[PDB]
């Protein structure tokens, strides 16, 4: 059990009990341990994570400048704690001590057409635009693209377009006070409609309530409608509460 | 068992466990084995894909710019994970440790007139014409031609020609924001005719 | 049988199978054999 032969692209870890320490064997190597050190567990492949794939490896190690691993002067490897990273496809690199798996090798989920993502930030950062997303804030990532996932932004969930044909309008209600694609102030609980046609993404503070279809007018036929409130129709004319025309 | 003789066209692989360090060992031989060695498994013919046919191996060798096969400073093979490469018809090459057999030989499969095959692409590449294939697209292969995979680029179906006679119109419903033969703008969910 | 510990002023001798060539491995050194070679005796003082 003093000697032990790695296969190639595996790795172990050994602990060498002068100063407690551990450390990483990587290669293709024969290995011949000491008496004072022990092996902590049999020959482990160093996981490969494919193109158009992900992990997260809770704990990474820290890199300097270069991107070289650090250590302590006892020789321990520097750990960031309590720390996740963003680990893209690349060479088979191994795992240090202390290094947790925390998302296997997973796929990179894609982006349909006339649909979104509801991402939310979990933690304060920076943005890629040059902005600073204080945590809590909403977006929409949309479009037919691919999502590469950060650690302190988090899906929430995927958002369909609605249809918008010829003489329909598509009632939307506010989830908190916002904006509007029109440029025009809304609050909290107000309603309107957006009668464009084609298929419809809302926003994060909008959401869909139904479909309202034209009614049609012919000679033998009119419309008899209620004023819920004070407003302006698009004769123009003013309307006020209650009145009927 | 140190002495094991390979037919022609055939291969082994022996690992040296000095250095760990796995190969291959091809052509008509008899072939003497040290003690430090060992024969991994018994002898297996080196595949051979016909013409007008097609095989996928899993984590194909590395070449240079002459095509030649890359080591290590240690000995083993240069590899490419979790790549694939595209193998038409060509000699029997054989295969090295740490090389798998992903699909195999399988015949390449005709586009027949009046119908068309609908590929979209994985994983992003540059196109044949100069263009870059961002992964996600959709394309038609049509025709009578015959179609050659690709690693990046799959296939989701084929469709077939629908017949319009005399005074007939086939409509025909978008799935999403598009274009149209008569170059017109179409939007998700209209509808309209073709002549 | 691999590893070998040859205590100060002593000697072994290994043989390589490859050449059948032989020869002597001398002083206080612990000592790594491989698989294609053989040790002949346990550890003689010099």
């Amino acid at each position: 059990e003093f000697i032990i032969r790695i296969p190639p692209y595996h790795y172990i870890h050994v602990l060498d009990q002068n100063s407690n320490v551990s450390r990483v064997e990587v290669g293709p190597k024969t290995y011949i341990r000491q008496d004072n050190e022990r092996v902590l567990f049999a020959p482990m492949r160093m996981v490969t994570v494919p193109p158009r794939h992900y992990c997260t490896v809770a704990n990474p190690v820290s890199r300097d400048a270069q991107g070289l691993v650090l250590f302590d002067v006892t020789g321990q490897v520097r750990l960031r704690h309590a720390d996740l990273e963003i680990r893209l496809a690349q060479d088979p690199f191994p795992l240090y001590p202390g290094e947790v798996l925390e998302k296997d090798i997973t796929p990179l989920q894609v982006v349909l057409p006339n649909t979104a993502l509801h991402l939310k930030a979990l933690l304060d950062f920076e943005d890629k635009d040059g902005d600073k997303v204080v945590a809590g804030d909403e977006w929409l990532f949309e479009g037919p693209g691919t999502y590469i996932p950060r650690k302190e932004v988090e899906v929430v969930e995927i958002i369909q377009a609605t249809i918008i044909r010829q003489n329909q309008a598509l009632r939307l209600r506010a989830r908190k006070e916002c904006w509007d694609r029109d440029g025009k102030e809304r609050v909290t609980g107000e309603e309107w409609l957006v009668t464009t046609v084609g298929a419809y993404l809302p926003a994060v503070f909008e959401e869909v309530l139904d479909l309202v279809d034209a009614v049609i007018l012919t000679e033998k036929t009119a419309l008899h409608l209620r004023a819920r409130r004070n407003f302006r129709d698009f004769r123009g004319v003013s309307r006020r509460t209650g009145e009927e025309w």
